[PDB]
């Protein structure tokens, strides 16, 4: 029996910065006594940089991966092959194995995948630019979503670094 | 012999600038068909998301580490445990074994790694804030320089990935 009160798309407010996100994400961490990894592509190491400004992220975070590539992704992340052939790196699957991928090789507790298309461009099948795949690890648990994003690139991988944050937070409760 | 010329430790310059550095570098790395990985700590990420926002990333890098504590360095990096309890995480030994061993997960040619206090605190052994290790891997030879850079936190990080990058060039020369 699946209970569903926890499924809300966050909508980012101006309250929810970067500061104030990693602010409630540490503390909560922190009590809970869990570790946090994560593994990123389209932006390329700046959902790391938000966690490693936060306050005594040693005591929560240690280790970020970022696979801008193909082979990166499946070299680091043991993202398969296969399910990159099938569904590009931008897809529900492969965010969930980022995800996976960074819990085993950081030996970590909770995790978080970023993988999308900053802009201008989209994806070869189609897939329109702005659009990001998110992956969540939590409790032996997966979870995953998807958001279309407007505005620049620069726009759109700052909406995404803050949307995987305030995500967690929602899936925390 | 060794050459000091082909050798010498750069001094950054207002030109030295992230993108045109990476573009520099971007084309150099192209050209002679080098794959780099980075690894760093204090900078957070920064040094990955500067190079993923090159043109044509996915040509010459794909793997970057965010190793933020001890425990990420040992089990990311193959950093050992005794030259951590010798020299702490910001040393000579941590830098060029965290350079060594972003080859080795990445299966890369070259690789940037940076350790170092950003401020406002130092070593609890007395290494003063700013205090930047860096290493460098080319072609089997690892190469390393100290920085003891002026400014608070966000000043010291960015100079710390200028200078990373300035160096590897040169070194690539
Ligand atoms: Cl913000």
């Amino acid at each position: 029996g699946m209970n569903i009160n926890r499924n809300k798309i966050v909508q980012l407010a101006d309250t929810d910065t970067i500061e104030n996100l990693t602010s409630a994400l540490s503390q909560r961490l922190i009590a809970d006594q869990l570790r946090l990894t994560t593994a990123e592509s389209c932006t390329g190491g700046k959902l790391a940089s938000a966690l490693c400004a936060a306050e005594d992220t040693p005591k929560f975070y240690g280790a970020g991966f970022v696979t801008f590539t193909d082979q990166a992704k499946m070299k680091i992340l043991s993202v398969s092959q296969q399910s990159l052939e099938r569904y590009s790196a931008v897809s529900e699957k492969v965010a969930a194995e980022m995800a996976t991928g960074a819990i085993e090789r950081a030996d970590a507790d909770v995790s978080i995948a970023i993988t999308g298309y900053g802009g201008p461009e989209g994806g070869e099948d189609g897939t329109p630019a702005g659009t990001v795949w998110f992956a969540w690890h939590i409790k032996g648990q997966n979870y995953t979503a998807v958001m279309h994003f407007a505005g620049d690139c620069e726009t759109v991988l700052a909406l995404a670094v803050r949307f995987a944050l305030a995500q967690l937070l929602q899936l925390l409760l």
